[PDB]
């Protein structure tokens, strides 16, 4: 039955992101809002741990229960938490989040509940950037905003 | 397999609270510390929602999958999220969290992953106050600190 999750992002950028899933087997629909982003593409990933003891750093790496290399959302090889990029059209504006993903879930082994959503400083190169961080982080640089993913009402 | 959860408080008071569970059948040991509490007892509860969109208010009521009355942790009738009181020995000091509970879990229906740990302004009367509010909130009053319970490493 329908599950909802929510994430309150804070840091250099901020906003609230929602996760909706109709049933166990359906894709997770990501909606909501990120405000204050610099114009351009920003890496948008679910990280392994819901640990905020050391800023966004203690979130660890991208959520990766299948133990794969980094990729884009449509890559054959990807981390479960690989949600690609969100793109700010202009500076200091409000960016709408609109993603549908079949790998992340709000139930089971791929559940993102109690993990961390992280917005990065730089574009995610989808594992195709050719340099050494590309197959782990997408070379998406620093962690500009994060929050723990919580269970939400209705 | 052993599980760990963590919660970083945000509000009038600070602290990091940890949760440990050896098996799915074993109790949860709650550890860590809260800094800055006023002298006396303070309500200490897991609330239903890991929703931080409106501070600690959007967390909903005490986590209560059985829909029972409020109680102390040792009361026969209680909410799953009823962890009683954390007590500050003096003003503006360090309060040790040291709890073992058989009702909260890090797995299954009573899992507190992705929910919210809340510290209240007033003592929890453990459902023994003689009225309806007592049997609902323990009359623990305002929500002075909270954070989402996230998954932790090892
Ligand atoms: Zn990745
Ligand atoms: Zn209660």
């Amino acid at each position: 039955m329908p599950a909802k999750a929510v994430c309150v992002l804070r840091g250099d950028v901020s906003g609230t992101v929602f996760f909706d899933q109709q049933d166990e087997k359906s894709p997770v629909v990501v909606s909501g809002e990120v405000q204050g982003l610099t114009k351009g593409k920003h890496g948008f990933h679910v990280h392994e741990f819901g640990d905020n003891t050391n800023g966004c750093t203690s979130a660890g790496a991208h959520f990766n229960p299948e133990k794969q290399d980094h990729g884009g959302p449509s890559s054959a090889v990807r981390h479960v938490g690989d949600l690609g990029n969100i793109e700010a059209i202009e500076d200091s504006g409000v960016t709408k989040v609109s993603i549908q993903d079949s790998q992340i879930s709000l139930h089971g082994p791929n559940s993102i509940i109690g993990r961390t959503l992280v917005v990065h400083a730089d574009p995610d190169d989808l594992g195709l950037g050719g340099h050494e961080l590309s197959k782990t982080t997408g070379n998406a640089g620093g962690r500009i905003a994060c929050g723990v993913i919580g269970l939400a009402k209705i």
